[PDB]
């Protein structure tokens, strides 16, 4: 049994010319494929972009699910956002599907760690 969620979609440093939003990623597993049963950290949408390049970089030709992108029709910033978070559940739901992919480290400190995406990098090219 795997619970994955990408839920309560966040304005970080808000009011700023350096504000975005992040995504709380909910794991809750009965799976020692994790070496944490229930895990809570926020990721933005570039980190997404990061890990789904690195998943394909070590996968072959298991192919990686695609992220939702960005849109062409203005609508509100709130459901934006809210189809954004829904791409980005159906994402993870089908990583999560694969026994290759589930293997990739890089996926288990990008949705377990506080590690940031150039330390997860660092640790994959120094062994
Ligand atoms: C870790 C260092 C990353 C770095 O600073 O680069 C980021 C840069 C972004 O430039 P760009 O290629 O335009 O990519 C943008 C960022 O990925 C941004 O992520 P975030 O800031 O929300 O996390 C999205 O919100 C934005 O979506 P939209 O346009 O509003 O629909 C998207 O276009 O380009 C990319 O990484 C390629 C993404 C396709």
């Amino acid at each position: 049994v795997i619970t994955v969620r990408v839920q309560d979609p966040r304005v970080q440093n808000e009011g700023s010319w350096n504000s975005y939003v992040d995504y709380k990623i909910f794991l809750h597993t009965n799976s020692k494929a994790f070496t944490a049963k229930t895990s809570c950290v926020r990721r933005r949408y570039r980190e997404f972009v990061w890990l789904r390049k690195q998943l394909q970089r070590n996968a072959g030709l298991v192919p990686v699910p695609e992220l939702p992108g960005k849109s062409t029709f203005f609508g509100t910033s709130d459901e934006f956002i809210e189809k954004r978070r829904q791409g980005l559940q159906h994402f993870l739901e089908k990583v999560l599907q694969s026994v290759v992919l589930l293997s990739d480290s890089q996926l288990h400190l990008f949705l377990q760690s506080q590690l940031s995406v150039p330390e997860i990098e660092a640790c994959v090219q120094g062994r």
